[PDB]
């Protein structure tokens, strides 16, 4: 037993919530929030402004230090950070962003990051301003992750269609 609430269950390890991923982290505090990425860890919209912003920036001021260090993720790679007030630890995940001309192909090689983690709040990678079709991110992360996945998906209208079209 976990301490998620009111998701659908999709699969035997796939749940999906129409929930505000922000939102949800600070009332669940996961052991890991994904965060939907870019290599440069330069979190201005989505997914990563807004938990960057529930964060008071400390997101940034760490992400920075981490690239300062390390140099940017690649496209399909990740990062282990603090979750600071919103989870024990944030796995900062880059999906492909299509609007950026990223290979599509890079979303699966993204979603395996998440099997290193027994249980993890998340976004569909690539979905939102990364461009991508949900639906299909939906797929592949049903196809790819086998530990438990607690998505949470922002618009209600898309969620409903997320549901009612799943295989
Ligand atoms: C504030 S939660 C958030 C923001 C942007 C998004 O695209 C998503 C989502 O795609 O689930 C969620």
């Amino acid at each position: 037993v976990n301490s998620f609430s009111g998701y659908l269950k999709l699969t035997d390890n796939v749940y999906i919530k129409n929930a505000d991923i922000v939102e949800e982290a600070k009332k669940v505090k996961p052991t890991v929030v994904v965060n939907a990425a870019n290599v440069y860890l330069k979190h201005g919209g989505g997914v990563a402004g807004a938990l960057n912003k529930a964060t008071n920036n400390a997101m940034q001021v760490e992400s920075d230090d981490y690239i300062a260090t390390n140099g940017p993720l690649k496209v399909g790679g990740s990062c282990v950070l603090s979750g600071h007030n919103l989870a024990k630890h944030c796995l900062h995940v880059v999906g492909p962003n299509v609007n950026k001309g990223e290979d599509i192909q890079l979303l699966k090689s993204a979603y395996e990051n998440f099997n290193q983690h027994e249980v993890l709040l998340a976004p569909l990678l690539s979905a939102g301003i990364f461009g991508a079709d949900p639906i299909h991110s939906l797929r592949v992360c049903v196809d790819t992750v086998r530990t438990n996945v607690y998505l949470a998906v922002f618009d209600k209208n898309l969620y409903d269609k997320l549901v009612s079209s799943f295989l």
